[PDB]
Protein backbone atom coordinates (compact mmCIF):
# COMPACT_ATOMS: atom_id res chain seq x y z
CA UNK A 1 0.00 0.00 0.00
CA UNK A 2 2.38 2.57 0.97
CA UNK A 3 5.05 0.93 -1.69
CA UNK A 4 5.36 3.34 -4.49
CA UNK A 5 6.13 1.10 -7.87
CA UNK A 6 8.89 3.17 -9.59
CA UNK A 7 8.88 3.21 -13.37
CA UNK A 8 12.96 4.29 -14.54
CA UNK A 9 11.54 7.64 -16.22
CA UNK A 10 10.66 9.03 -12.86
CA UNK A 11 14.18 8.47 -11.51
CA UNK A 12 17.49 9.45 -12.45
CA UNK A 13 20.66 8.61 -11.43
CA UNK A 14 23.68 11.05 -10.50
CA UNK A 15 26.52 10.04 -8.49
CA UNK A 16 27.68 7.43 -6.43
CA UNK A 17 27.68 7.49 -2.62
CA UNK A 18 28.91 4.23 -1.99
CA UNK A 19 29.39 0.21 -3.20
CA UNK A 20 29.85 -3.30 -2.71
CA UNK A 21 28.58 -7.09 -1.98
CA UNK A 22 25.31 -6.14 -2.05
CA UNK A 23 25.20 -3.34 -4.67
CA UNK A 24 25.66 0.72 -5.29
CA UNK A 25 23.94 3.38 -3.40
CA UNK A 26 23.25 6.35 -5.51
CA UNK A 27 22.47 9.87 -5.36
CA UNK A 28 19.32 10.55 -7.71
CA UNK A 29 16.17 12.99 -8.59
CA UNK A 30 12.67 11.48 -8.40
CA UNK A 31 10.48 13.21 -10.85
CA UNK A 32 7.04 11.33 -11.02
CA UNK A 33 4.70 11.61 -13.89
CA UNK A 34 1.50 12.95 -12.43
CA UNK A 35 3.94 15.30 -10.42
CA UNK A 36 5.83 18.50 -11.28
CA UNK A 37 8.41 18.40 -8.21
CA UNK A 38 12.05 17.02 -8.34
CA UNK A 39 12.32 15.04 -4.54
CA UNK A 40 16.10 14.10 -4.01
CA UNK A 41 16.42 10.15 -3.19
CA UNK A 42 19.03 7.91 -2.70
CA UNK A 43 19.13 4.78 -5.09
CA UNK A 44 20.11 1.18 -3.40
CA UNK A 45 20.90 -0.90 -7.00
CA UNK A 46 20.97 -4.24 -5.30
CA UNK A 47 22.56 -7.20 -7.61
CA UNK A 48 20.79 -9.56 -9.70
CA UNK A 49 9.11 -10.64 -6.64
CA UNK A 50 12.06 -12.41 -4.71
CA UNK A 51 12.26 -9.71 -1.56
CA UNK A 52 9.37 -7.51 -2.14
CA UNK A 53 7.66 -8.85 0.54
CA UNK A 54 10.42 -7.64 2.77
CA UNK A 55 10.49 -4.11 0.67
CA UNK A 56 6.52 -3.76 1.94
CA UNK A 57 7.78 -3.91 5.93
CA UNK A 58 10.33 -1.37 4.96
CA UNK A 59 7.89 0.67 3.20
CA UNK A 60 5.59 0.51 6.69
CA UNK A 61 8.58 1.38 9.02
CA UNK A 62 6.74 4.69 10.69
CA UNK A 63 9.11 6.94 12.76
CA UNK A 64 11.29 9.98 12.83
CA UNK A 65 14.55 7.90 13.41
CA UNK A 66 14.45 4.78 11.37
CA UNK A 67 14.85 5.81 7.37
CA UNK A 68 11.20 4.19 5.29
CA UNK A 69 11.94 2.68 2.15
CA UNK A 70 9.83 5.31 -0.32
CA UNK A 71 9.62 2.66 -3.61
CA UNK A 72 10.71 0.16 -5.47
CA UNK A 73 12.04 -0.17 -9.39
CA UNK A 74 11.56 -4.53 -10.21
CA UNK A 75 13.06 -4.78 -13.08
CA UNK A 76 16.33 -7.53 -13.66
CA UNK A 77 17.57 -6.03 -10.54
CA UNK A 78 15.97 -4.40 -7.43
CA UNK A 79 16.23 -0.34 -7.49
CA UNK A 80 15.33 0.62 -3.77
CA UNK A 81 14.02 4.41 -3.58
CA UNK A 82 14.59 6.52 -0.35
CA UNK A 83 14.95 10.10 0.55
CA UNK A 84 18.42 11.43 0.88
CA UNK A 85 19.84 12.78 3.79
CA UNK A 86 22.04 15.41 2.71
CA UNK A 87 24.31 15.80 5.49
CA UNK A 88 25.81 12.18 4.97
CA UNK A 89 26.39 9.71 7.48
CA UNK A 90 26.79 10.48 10.72
CA UNK A 91 30.15 8.35 10.60
CA UNK A 92 31.77 10.95 8.09
CA UNK A 93 29.57 13.79 10.24
CA UNK A 94 31.72 13.01 13.59
CA UNK A 95 34.95 12.82 12.10
CA UNK A 96 34.42 16.37 9.41
CA UNK A 97 32.82 18.32 12.68
CA UNK A 98 35.84 16.59 14.96
CA UNK A 99 36.51 19.74 16.53
CA UNK A 100 32.82 21.97 16.72
CA UNK A 101 30.85 19.08 18.33
CA UNK A 102 29.08 19.73 22.13
CA UNK A 103 27.95 16.91 24.75
CA UNK A 104 24.50 17.81 23.71
CA UNK A 105 24.41 17.07 20.15
CA UNK A 106 26.58 14.02 20.83
CA UNK A 107 23.45 13.31 23.80
CA UNK A 108 21.07 13.49 21.95
CA UNK A 109 22.50 11.33 19.01
CA UNK A 110 22.06 8.30 21.16
CA UNK A 111 18.45 9.55 22.48
CA UNK A 112 17.79 9.45 18.79
CA UNK A 113 19.33 6.22 17.67
CA UNK A 114 18.03 4.08 20.87
CA UNK A 115 14.51 5.89 19.92
CA UNK A 116 14.39 4.27 16.28
CA UNK A 117 15.98 0.89 17.31
CA UNK A 118 13.06 0.67 20.31
CA UNK A 119 10.94 1.69 17.58
CA UNK A 120 12.06 -1.55 15.57
CA UNK A 121 11.94 -3.53 18.51
CA UNK A 122 8.59 -2.93 19.07
CA UNK A 123 7.52 -3.55 15.51
CA UNK A 124 9.38 -7.18 16.31
CA UNK A 125 12.01 -6.35 13.63
CA UNK A 126 15.89 -6.79 14.09
CA UNK A 127 18.49 -4.62 12.77
CA UNK A 128 21.41 -6.83 12.18
CA UNK A 129 24.24 -4.17 11.11
CA UNK A 130 23.54 -0.62 13.31
CA UNK A 131 26.75 1.56 12.88
CA UNK A 132 27.90 5.26 13.30
CA UNK A 133 28.20 4.42 8.61
CA UNK A 134 24.17 3.50 8.85
CA UNK A 135 22.77 6.69 10.78
CA UNK A 136 21.83 9.34 8.72
CA UNK A 137 21.94 13.01 9.51
CA UNK A 138 18.78 14.91 8.19
CA UNK A 139 19.21 17.94 9.91
CA UNK A 140 22.49 18.52 12.57
CA UNK A 141 19.88 17.44 15.56
CA UNK A 142 17.85 14.97 13.41
CA UNK A 143 19.37 11.57 12.97
CA UNK A 144 17.65 8.68 11.47
CA UNK A 145 18.49 4.76 11.04
CA UNK A 146 19.23 3.45 7.67
CA UNK A 147 19.58 -0.11 5.78
CA UNK A 148 17.10 -1.11 7.86
CA UNK A 149 16.06 -4.77 5.49
CA UNK A 150 18.95 -4.90 3.77
CA UNK A 151 20.11 -7.80 6.03
CA UNK A 152 18.45 -10.34 4.44
CA UNK A 153 30.13 -8.96 7.96
CA UNK A 154 30.33 -6.08 10.00
CA UNK A 155 32.31 -8.50 12.87
CA UNK A 156 33.74 -5.49 14.66
CA UNK A 157 30.18 -4.31 15.46
CA UNK A 158 28.80 -7.91 16.06
CA UNK A 159 27.68 -9.14 18.95
CA UNK A 160 29.62 -12.24 20.39
CA UNK A 161 26.72 -14.74 20.32
CA UNK A 162 26.32 -12.95 16.58
CA UNK A 163 29.52 -13.94 15.31
CA UNK A 164 29.56 -17.44 17.14
CA UNK A 165 26.52 -18.92 16.93
CA UNK A 166 24.61 -16.08 14.54
CA UNK A 167 22.27 -15.08 16.30
CA UNK A 168 20.71 -11.91 15.71
CA UNK A 169 18.05 -10.52 18.73
CA UNK A 170 16.94 -7.35 19.88
CA UNK A 171 19.78 -7.94 22.53
CA UNK A 172 22.58 -8.45 19.56
CA UNK A 173 21.46 -4.88 18.09
CA UNK A 174 21.98 -3.37 21.70
CA UNK A 175 25.82 -4.62 21.35
CA UNK A 176 25.84 -2.92 18.13
CA UNK A 177 24.54 0.85 19.77
CA UNK A 178 27.15 0.24 21.60
CA UNK A 179 29.84 0.13 19.41
CA UNK A 180 27.73 2.82 17.22
CA UNK A 181 27.83 5.26 20.36
CA UNK A 182 31.86 4.38 20.60
CA UNK A 183 32.26 5.70 16.78
CA UNK A 184 30.11 8.99 17.94
CA UNK A 185 32.56 9.40 21.49
CA UNK A 186 35.74 8.81 19.67
CA UNK A 187 35.13 11.39 16.58
CA UNK A 188 34.58 8.55 14.20
CA UNK A 189 37.61 6.14 15.33
CA UNK A 190 37.68 2.80 13.76
CA UNK A 191 36.86 0.22 16.78
CA UNK A 192 39.60 -2.75 16.82
CA UNK A 193 41.75 -0.56 14.44
CA UNK A 194 44.32 -2.19 12.98
CA UNK A 195 43.17 -5.51 14.77
CA UNK A 196 42.39 -8.36 12.22
CA UNK A 197 38.86 -9.60 12.03
CA UNK A 198 39.44 -13.16 12.59
CA UNK A 199 40.93 -12.32 15.81
CA UNK A 200 37.91 -10.64 17.49
CA UNK A 201 36.24 -13.55 19.18
CA UNK A 202 39.08 -14.31 21.26
CA UNK A 203 39.85 -10.39 22.44
CA UNK A 204 35.74 -10.75 23.14
CA UNK A 205 36.27 -14.04 24.82
CA UNK A 206 39.48 -12.96 26.59
CA UNK A 207 37.37 -10.03 28.34
CA UNK A 208 38.78 -7.21 25.95
CA UNK A 209 36.80 -4.51 25.22
CA UNK A 210 36.65 -1.28 23.12
CA UNK A 211 38.42 1.77 25.10
CA UNK A 212 36.87 4.25 27.24
CA UNK A 213 37.23 7.22 25.03
CA UNK A 214 38.30 10.53 26.72
CA UNK A 215 35.31 12.53 26.53
CA UNK A 216 33.19 9.96 28.26
CA UNK A 217 32.97 10.12 31.90
CA UNK A 218 32.67 6.92 33.63
CA UNK A 219 28.99 6.63 34.20
CA UNK A 220 28.90 6.84 29.87
CA UNK A 221 31.43 4.53 29.52
CA UNK A 222 29.59 1.85 32.30
CA UNK A 223 26.47 2.25 29.56
CA UNK A 224 28.53 1.08 26.74
CA UNK A 225 30.12 -1.70 28.91
CA UNK A 226 26.85 -2.41 29.67
CA UNK A 227 26.11 -3.48 25.71
CA UNK A 228 28.87 -5.63 25.73
CA UNK A 229 28.50 -8.29 28.12
CA UNK A 230 28.70 -12.00 27.33
CA UNK A 231 25.21 -12.76 28.36
CA UNK A 232 22.86 -10.53 26.09
CA UNK A 233 19.90 -10.28 28.76
CA UNK A 234 22.35 -8.64 31.18
CA UNK A 235 22.66 -5.95 28.49
CA UNK A 236 20.81 -2.81 28.59
CA UNK A 237 17.27 -2.19 26.98
CA UNK A 238 16.51 0.38 24.05
CA UNK A 239 13.57 1.43 26.40
CA UNK A 240 16.01 1.78 28.85
CA UNK A 241 19.01 3.55 26.69
CA UNK A 242 16.24 6.06 26.06
CA UNK A 243 15.99 6.45 29.42
CA UNK A 244 19.59 6.80 30.67
CA UNK A 245 20.80 8.89 27.65
CA UNK A 246 17.52 11.67 27.48
CA UNK A 247 18.40 11.88 31.35
CA UNK A 248 22.05 12.79 30.26
CA UNK A 249 21.18 15.14 28.15
CA UNK A 250 19.29 17.42 30.19
CA UNK A 251 23.11 18.31 32.12
CA UNK A 252 25.26 17.35 29.25
CA UNK A 253 28.47 18.95 31.03
CA UNK A 254 27.92 16.70 33.34
CA UNK A 255 28.46 13.16 31.39
CA UNK A 256 30.69 14.19 28.44
CA UNK A 257 33.94 16.70 28.66
CA UNK A 258 34.11 18.33 25.45
CA UNK A 259 37.35 21.13 25.22
CA UNK A 260 35.35 24.42 24.33
CA UNK A 261 31.66 23.46 25.40
CA UNK A 262 31.52 25.02 28.55
C1 LIG B 1 28.67 6.88 5.66
C2 LIG B 1 28.64 7.21 4.17
C3 LIG B 1 27.35 7.85 3.73
O1 LIG B 1 26.25 7.35 3.96
N1 LIG B 1 27.54 9.04 3.11
C4 LIG B 1 26.63 9.84 2.39
C5 LIG B 1 25.25 9.71 2.55
C6 LIG B 1 24.38 10.59 1.91
N2 LIG B 1 22.99 10.43 1.97
C7 LIG B 1 22.21 9.32 2.00
N3 LIG B 1 20.90 9.53 2.21
C8 LIG B 1 20.15 8.42 2.33
C9 LIG B 1 20.67 7.15 2.27
C10 LIG B 1 22.04 7.05 2.05
C11 LIG B 1 22.71 5.74 2.04
C12 LIG B 1 22.17 4.56 2.45
N4 LIG B 1 23.11 3.56 2.45
C13 LIG B 1 22.89 2.19 2.90
C14 LIG B 1 24.30 4.08 2.00
C15 LIG B 1 25.53 3.46 1.80
C16 LIG B 1 26.58 4.23 1.31
C17 LIG B 1 26.40 5.57 1.01
C18 LIG B 1 25.17 6.19 1.21
C19 LIG B 1 24.11 5.45 1.73
N5 LIG B 1 22.81 8.13 1.90
C20 LIG B 1 24.91 11.64 1.14
O2 LIG B 1 23.97 12.48 0.59
C21 LIG B 1 24.30 13.86 0.49
C22 LIG B 1 26.27 11.76 0.95
C23 LIG B 1 27.13 10.83 1.53
N6 LIG B 1 28.52 10.78 1.18
C24 LIG B 1 28.84 9.68 0.27
C25 LIG B 1 29.14 12.12 0.90
C26 LIG B 1 30.65 12.04 0.66
N7 LIG B 1 31.41 11.40 1.73
C27 LIG B 1 32.58 10.70 1.19
C28 LIG B 1 31.83 12.38 2.74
Amino acid sequence: ALLRILKETEFKKIKVLGSGAFGTVYKGLWIPEGEKVKIPVAIKELREKEILDEAYVMASVDNPHVCRLLGICLTSTVQLITQLMPFGCLLDYVREHKDNIGSQYLLNWCVQIAKGMNYLEDRRLVHRDLAARNVLVKTPQHVKITDFGLAKVPIKWMALESILHRIYTHQSDVWSYGVTVWELMTFGSKPYDGIPASEISSILEKGERLPQPPICTIDVYMIMRKCWMIDADSRPKFRELIIEFSKMARDPQRYLVIQGDE
